[PDB]
């Protein structure tokens, strides 16, 4: 009903006003519920909280923690401990974060109830968008949504990414008919374990219903960029399926075949049109040509994903890029209340019902005083930067997420945050988040191949190259040759693979499982290249004694400068090794 939908939207927006006005009280209430329900859990009992639920005591008693501090408890639960270790409710599963510890995905505990809070955040997005872009209930959204690799812990609990867990839950699979969540992709195309068949069926379903499409997207920019690349490679096969009304024999999954069968009909004119647009040399504006009623591209382009803004603007011909929410495996955080703002102006308003949020000022061990005086959600100051600290319903207490956020403004009393970065992350193409330490150790393993040739790496840096789809990590190497035997290309290709083999499981899964990352490249640079970069820094006030070559570079003019001094480049000849789950298991 049009009246019931408008009433529902108005109530969700009034909920936002209520919780942003009474933000500190909602925060107080959330922490009280977490601490009363889990009063008798081992973690809080051993720290002496003694069933006290007040905020003042919690901040004085409980320590601020990293994943490594609580890994003993997490591993015990993963090995089968069903007692109340971190939570009074049973841990339903582990949500495997893209952030890693010891090169393995961090295991974030969750409880069945947490899906109600994830569904609450998702329920606020269309009521917010509807204010700015009306009429979205009269069409469909073409979203490319994917389930990723799953595994089981030794104790039998599922270990899977938060999005795979949500799509497989009844909150998404058995969701009620909402015209605002009417997607072109049937649930069976999303819930398909074969990534190729999932992408192929979703792209075909998207093309079959192209006139009904009012918005396009994916969770992340990289994933949507890959869907466009998939169409670049398979549009002749896909147009054939439209013309004949028969799905490709490569789609062997019977559940996908039945779901696609209820949409796919023979349509030679649509096939001719799809062929005519894709045949064109320039794909600038292919999204608006194939899906002409698209109002915006809905992908996250904040954080590392901002490197994709030029590619997305090319394929969309400058349609608005919309960043709707900020979330993690450990906790869903906030929504963007200005979805039509410019990507550089995006701020996320944290919803105080999700978790009890705390803020560590930034300008790593924390002093007793610093842990005690962590800033509450409503007390953060405009323009100041903070690390996000979270206390969740699923057994995390004063957990450092590692995200650095800046205060852009306030919605009533609730702060709005610009996303700065995930601390220490230097390279990323899709979900992979390679930190400076993983990279340094991967390069240290690779330079052992140069030792028999009496060669050494004088200096190196890196950047994430998005000139190709899927993107790849690029390493710039400057060698010091002290021997007489020239180094053959196979040795440098062995270095490329040795780096890849030492990178974390998310990087290696990206190369092996979903093909979201391309082969790593080592670009050799002329002698004196890194001394020329040092000359740029010395001119800008850097000392010779304090200068160290950065391990990673993002600023395009410096990447261009290094690329201009390249002699030869080498690529990894094969994928690194990868299998689902932790190597220990
Ligand atoms: N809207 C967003 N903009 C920028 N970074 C984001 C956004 N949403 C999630 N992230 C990052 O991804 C992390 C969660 O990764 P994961 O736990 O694998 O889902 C967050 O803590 C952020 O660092």
């Amino acid at each position: 009903s049009d009246e019931s939908l408008a009433e529902k939207n108005k109530n969700k927006l009034q909920f936002i006003e209520d919780v942003t006005t009474n933000a500190d009280d909602v925060q107080r209430r959330v922490l009280e519920e977490i601490l009363s329900r889990n009063a008798d859990v081992e973690y809080l009992k051993r720290h002496g909280l003694e069933g006290r639920t007040d905020r003042e005591t919690f901040k004085h008693i409980m320590p601020v923690v990293t994943y490594e501090d609580i890994q003993p408890e997490i591993n015990r639960i993963a090995n089968g401990d069903k007692s109340q270790v971190l939570c009074s409710n049973p841990i339903s599963e582990f949500l495997t974060s893209s952030g890693t510890s010891g090169g393995e995905r961090k295991l974030m505990p969750t409880i069945e109830e947490e899906l109600d809070r994830r569904s609450l955040l998702y329920s606020l997005l269309m009521p917010v968008m509807d204010q700015f872009v009306p009429g979205l209930d009269k069409g469909k959204g073409m979203y490319f949504l994917f389930i990723k690799s799953e595994s089981k812990t030794p104790g039998g609990l599922p270990a899977r990414p938060v999005l795979t867990s949500y799509y497989k839950s009844s909150h998404f699979k058995n969701r009620p008919y909402d015209p605002y969540t009417n997607y072109t992709s049937p649930n069976q195309t999303i819930l398909c374990s074969d990534s190729y068949q999932s992408m192929y069926s979703q792209m075909l379903c998207g093309l079959c219903q192209h006139k009904e499409v009012l918005r396009v997207g994916a969770v992340f920019a990289s994933g949507f960029i890959r869907a466009i690349k998939f169409l670049e490679k398979h549009w002749p096969e896909l147009a054939r399926d439209i013309r004949t009304g028969t799905l490709s024999s490569e789609i062997t999954d019977s559940s996908v075949r039945e779901a696609v069968g209820e949409i796919l009909k023979p349509d030679p004119k649509l096939a001719d049109f799809v062929e005519s647009e894709c045949r064109k040399t320039s794909w600038q504006g292919i999204i608006t040509r194939l899906w002409p009623n698209t109002k915006y591209v809905d992908v996250i382009v904040t954080g590392t994903m901002s490197q994709y803004i030029p590619t997305l603007d090319y394929y969309s011909n400058g349609l608005p890029l919309v960043c709707t929410m900020y979330a993690s495996s450990e906790c869903y955080f906030g929504v963007n209340l200005r979805p039509l703002c410019k990507p550089s102006e995006v701020s996320y308003t944290l919803i105080p019902n999700m978790a009890y949020f705390e803020f560590l000022p930034v300008h790593k061990a924390l002093t007793e005083k610093e842990q005690q005086e962590l800033v509450d959600l409503v007390d953060v100051k405009l323009g100041q930067e903070y690390e996000l600290v979270v206390t969740t319903y699923a057994g995390l207490y004063r957990y450092r997420v590692g995200d650095v956020l800046s205060v852009a403004g306030f919605k009533n009393n609730a702060p709005q945050f610009s996303f700065i970065c995930r601390k220490n992350v230097v390279l990323s193409i899709d979900s992979d988040k390679t930190d400076e330490v993983e990279l340094q150790n991967a390069v240290k393993n690779a330079v052992t191949h140069l030792v028999p040739f009496d060669a050494s790496l004088s200096e190196y840096t890196s950047y994430a190259d998005t000139s190709s789809i899927p993107g790849h990590y690029v390493l710039f190497w400057e060698l010091c040759l002290n021997g007489n035997t020239p180094i053959p290309p196979s040795v440098f290709e062995d270095c490329c693979l040795t780096i890849e083999e030492s990178l974390n499981s998310v990087y290696r899964q990206g190369r092996v499982s979903d093909k979201s990352i391309g082969p790593l490249e080592i670009k050799m640079v002329e002698s004196g290249t890194f001394d020329k970069l040092m000359d740029y820094a010395i001119s800008l006030g850097a000392s010779i004694n304090q200068y160290k070559t950065p391990r990673c570079v993002k600023f395009a003019p410096i990447i261009e400068l290094l690329n201009s001094r390249v002699v030869d480049s080498y690529f990894s000849p094969k994928c690194p090794k990868w299998s689902p789950g932790h190597k220990q298991w």
